[PDB]
């Protein structure tokens, strides 16, 4: 589909699954809308989220609960949440990957923005 | 100085410069209350945010202006921003610094949390 939600795991060496990814876009009103979510499968992946008739231009917002991971191997973590912010735009490439790799501390996101 | 944010460029291998960066606190209601604001120096650096008294316990939400960053050096980025939000002196007072590397599109954020 037009949007893909990759999560990996910097202490273990692993994807991170089962974690709750939360998806919403903005309104005219400049509140967040929500739109879709899901869990990441074993590969830590989170497929068909969307449709590219329904993923128009606008600004999206990517929510990972990285907090309730981190929780359940029993890791005290540092962040509530990592989130991602962006405009999807019609011009250029259209399929995207938004991968986070993830420490207690830290966090990294890249977006992979294809064709 | 017990919250310090600072920002780094990994395209150029340099500090940032004059970026813009809004400190939030959970309010009661569960809305966003403004807390504090600054742009970073010459060394990519932002003190003097708070203080020991007014940084109580509480949910804290940092937003880089990394958008106007990027594009003030004719970049189109990928991010709108790059939002921390972290629970705050949970088992007493501590000491944050918040650093953030920066690339069109991607960044990556730390922090180190030392007690005083
Ligand atoms: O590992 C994948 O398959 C991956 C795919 C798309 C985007 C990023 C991806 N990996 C990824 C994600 C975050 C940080 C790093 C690393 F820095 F380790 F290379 C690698
Ligand atoms: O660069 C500093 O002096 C620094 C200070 C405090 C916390 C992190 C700090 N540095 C930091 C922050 C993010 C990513 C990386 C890197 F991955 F490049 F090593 C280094």
């Amino acid at each position: 589909c037009p949007l893909m939600v990759k999560v990996l795991d910097a202490v273990r060496g692993s994807p991170t699954i089962n974690v709750a990814v939360h998806v919403f876009r903005k309104a005219a009103d400049d509140t967040w809308e929500p739109f879709a979510s899901g869990k990441t499968s074993e590969s830590g992946e989170l497929h068909g989220l969307t449709t590219e008739e329904e993923f128009v231009e606008g600004i999206y917002k990517v929510e990972i609960d990285t907090k309730s991971y981190w929780k359940a191997l029993g890791i005290s973590p540092f962040h509530e949440h990592a989130e991602v912010v962006f405009t999807a735009n019609d011009s250029g490439p259209r399929r995207y990957t938004i991968a986070a790799l993830l420490s207690p501390y830290s966090y990294s996101t890249t977006a992979v923005v294809t064709n």
